[PDB]
């Protein structure tokens, strides 16, 4: 039961790019409330939670509740060295979607994994020896300047690729079509084999697992990957809707097919770009078009749900 005290005010030590509005919007008490350990804690629980900073430290001081923090450190330039096969541009890409770039925040604690993510990225390209490492430079102001320097390695040629989980095609078939037109790239060919049975109505079919073994010299990899075929399906409707800029009755139109058809991956595909295509030539050169299964195991149906958000219409008057 016990008590706590009555928060007169709130003083802040340590914020500097995070707006106190902000800091205080953030947290889950304010003045006059009556403030116990328990709230402290959800108080710094809280404040941690916005992923701002680095440390947090909330205590009584008199009638004041004192907030002290540390911030992240802002990204002031990533620059990769090193790197010749993979380019600059593709390593950056990689490291935004992974919650890292430029301006924003670095988690001095996600460095380890930062360095691992890049080097799994490097298993894209048959490199799986690359090595990362990471050099923060701490700059005024907070800020800090991120150096990953590659050792790209050797590149690894596949030795031998097996399949598990395929009864609907034979093993040979499905490689058949990992010799183009060594040969393909593992990412490729795991590519390719997802696409086999996407176009032919797998709509189920998951590649499970990939087990990769590297040769003692590090040339050559072995591969195993485990499969989920699951049965075949057809298409019973298409459904679009969303943010349509007035022209659902033409994009309705290429939503058009055979009730019953087999399901088709590419297809599926090739409608989308289909609509964007179509948006594009309104204005709209940026839309969002995002399709999702809707399976019936029941009959071996599906029916396509397609998401479509026009988007900004960009006008250029020269
Ligand atoms: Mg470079």
């Amino acid at each position: 039961m016990a008590e706590g005290f009555v928060v007169k005010d709130i003083h802040f030590e340590g914020l500097q790019r995070v707006a106190v509005g902000a800091a205080l919007l953030s947290m889950p008490v304010r003045t006059g409330d009556t403030v116990n350990d328990e709230d402290i804690s959800n108080t710094i629980r809280a404040l941690f939670a916005t992923g701002n900073f680095e440390d947090v430290r909330v205590l009584r001081d008199g009638d004041t509740l004192l907030v002290q923090v540390k911030e992240r450190p802002t990204i002031a330039s990533i620059t990769f060295s090193g790197n010749k096969s993979v380019k600059d541009d593709m390593l950056k890409q990689n490291l935004e979607a992974s919650g890292v770039r430029v301006g924003e925040s670095l988690d001095r604690t996600t460095i380890a994994d930062i360095e691992k993510g890049l080097e799994d990225f490097y298993y894209s390209v048959g490199k799986y020896s690359a090595s990362v490492k990471a050099v923060v430079t701490p700059l005024p102001r907070n800020r800090v300047d991120l150096k990953l320097v590659f050792q790209e390695g050797v590149s690894a040629e596949i030795q031998q690729i097996n399949i598990v989980g395929n009864h609907a095609f034979t093993t040979d078939e499905l490689i058949s079509h990992f010799q183009l037109r060594q040969k393909q790239k593992l990412a490729g060919d795991l590519e390719t084999l997802r696409s086999y049975y996407l176009d032919r109505g797998y709509a189920r079919f998951n590649i499970d697992s990939t087990q990769v073994s590297l040769t003692p010299d590090k040339k050559g990899i072995y591969v195993t990957v485990n499969i989920t075929e699951g049965d075949q399906y057809k298409l019973s409707g298409v459904e679009v809707s969303g943010n349509l800029a007035g022209h659902s009755a033409e994009i309705e139109q290429l939503t058009k097919i055979e009730p019953g058809e087999l399901y088709n991956g590419t297809k599926v595909t090739k409608m989308e770009d289909d609509i964007k295509k179509l948006l594009g030539r309104y204005g709209y050169a940026y839309p969002r078009v995002q399709s999702m299964p809707e399976i019936n195991d029941a009959d071996k149906t599906v029916k396509l749900r397609v998401n479509v958000d026009a988007g900004n219409r960009f006008y250029v008057r020269k």
